[PDB]
């Protein structure tokens, strides 16, 4: 039921998910000058050398590149996090036009889109119990601007052809998602939620400072999948992001002096 639309978008959402106005939602705007250099943080590992991706699937609301999370192989670790996080799934929020799409937001300024790298927890044993804690997920998100291509997600452009309506999926075996990242680890973190319903509680966000670049005619080709399924009027995927939400009772940390 829930979606992007006028009728059943964002400001709907709190009717059935009443989380949705609770006290740690996500995405927020990072005001970069109230953000704090925080010296508790310990490096940073994003380790994907091992990663095993399955599948894609058009899911109605975006596309999910998923992985094989059986076993530890891509992992997150350090950083704000106690323990180890497994890799699950990978997918974007985009918009209709370069100058909005990103669900957080820098000083204000949206992005085109924004990539985000889901794991949770390894102590809790599957993803269903972690979204039952309050540090069960953590969620690297990474902004998209538009200029030159990104040749690490070529790949992925190419496949979406074969996904265009919902409920549609294709094998997207050996893809290595370190293809996705920028140059720097530098980040800002603070803890939040799902930006989809169910908006669950459960989310340690880390998001990179530094946006890879993408080019027009990759995410001009995002914009050609669509919401609906097969036979159904075509309906566009395009704006599935929610805005930023208040901070309430947080401060948001940076890596980086
Ligand atoms: N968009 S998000 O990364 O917060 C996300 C990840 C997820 F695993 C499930 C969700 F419903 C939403
Ligand atoms: O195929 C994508 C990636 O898969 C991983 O499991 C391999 O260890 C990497 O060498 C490879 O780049
Ligand atoms: O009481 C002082 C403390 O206030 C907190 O809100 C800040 O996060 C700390 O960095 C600071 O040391
Ligand atoms: O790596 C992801 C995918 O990339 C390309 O589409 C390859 O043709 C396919 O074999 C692979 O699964
Ligand atoms: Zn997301």
């Amino acid at each position: 039921h829930w979606g992007y639309g006028k009728h059943n978008g964002p400001e709907h959402w709190h009717k059935d998910f009443p989380i949705a106005k609770g006290e740690r939602q996500s995405p927020v705007d990072i005001d970069t000058h109230t953000a704090k250099y925080d010296p508790s943080l310990k490096p940073l590992s994003v380790s994907y050398d091992q990663a095993t991706s399955l599948r894609i699937l058009n899911n109605g609301h975006a596309f999910n590149v998923e992985f094989d999370d059986s076993q530890d192989k891509a992992v997150l670790k350090g950083g704000p996090l106690d323990g180890t996080y497994r890799l699950i799934q990978f997918h974007f929020h985009w918009g209709s036009l370069d100058g909005q799409g990103s669900e957080h937001t820098v000083d204000k300024k949206k992005y085109a889109a924004e990539l985000h790298l889901v794991h949770w927890n390894t102590k809790y044993g599957d993803f269903g119990k972690a979204v039952q804690q309050p540090d069960g997920l953590a969620v690297l998100g990474i902004f998209l601007k538009v200029g030159s291509a990104k040749p690490g997600l070529q790949k992925v452009v190419d496949v979406l052809d074969s996904i265009k309506t919902k409920g549609k999926s294709a094998d997207f075996t050996n893809f290595d998602p370190r293809g996705l990242l920028p140059e720097s680890l530098d980040y800002w973190t603070y803890p939040g939620s799902l930006t989809t319903p169910p908006l669950l509680e459960c989310v340690t966000w880390i998001v990179l400072k530094e946006p890879i670049s993408v080019s027009s005619e990759q995410v001009l080709k995002f914009r050609k999948l669509n919401f609906n399924g097969e036979g159904e009027p075509e309906e566009l995927m395009v704006d599935n992001w929610r805005p930023a939400q208040p901070l309430k009772n947080r401060q948001i940390k940076a890596s980086f002096k």
